[PDB]
């Protein structure tokens, strides 16, 4: 309601045919309860290329709860997500 | 074509907690649209930390605001810093 | 000498209350910093957060048995708060304890 949370899932693409551009494409071409906003996140450079999901939760439970819209990008990256993160806002 | 940046530190070298942050942040610029504060706790270790989202990625790499404060309440500056474009958003 | 603890907790996940939500009710109304009950010496108000699952709980110390069995006292505003009773009750001696 007030207290939200978030998650963060992320791949890394090293191990993957796949880019930031094969996946921005995908996305240009191709309302959850409790979910206040869901966000695609990316990153470029020496390190090397990420993709990403930014949920905000209403509630705590949800968090930990199978990220939608995941199980569609898992199969066109490869691989179950590198990294998953869990907050909570303290203030926005 | 938005940008995200976030600022984190680890707390455990800090004599700061999440539950000290937390009390402190309760009873206490051009191109930033969102500024917020964030925390994490458990196994893993605790993790006080602010998210950005800049509509310029030079706002972006330029210095966070508000988080000259923080760095005092923590006693160092942030542990990690990582940045990304903002491809969708709800 | 001998003490009894009482531990009640609420599994949260069913609720519209969260941790965060308790905290903050807490927060606003603090409760007794003092024992009111006779033979009871302390009580502690715990959460927890994680995959786990959120809870919500007091932990009691007694100095007889009897009343480590009885209704928990005190729990009438989380009960309310929360919308249902403990779910989860667990009976504990003490054994030894650092002062």
């Amino acid at each position: 309601a007030q207290q939200l949370y978030c998650t963060v899932v992320l791949w890394d693409l090293s191990r993957s045919a796949a880019t930031v551009a094969s996946l921005r494409a995908y996305l240009r071409d191709h309302t959850v309860p409790g979910l206040r906003q869901k966000t695609w996140i990316s990153s470029t450079g020496p390190e090397g290329e990420q993709w990403g999901a930014v949920y905000l939760w209403d509630s705590p439970e949800a968090a930990y709860g199978r990220p939608p819209g995941v199980s569609k990008v898992v199969e066109l990256i490869g691989y179950r997500p590198t990294e998953r993160r869990y907050y909570s806002v303290e203030a926005a």
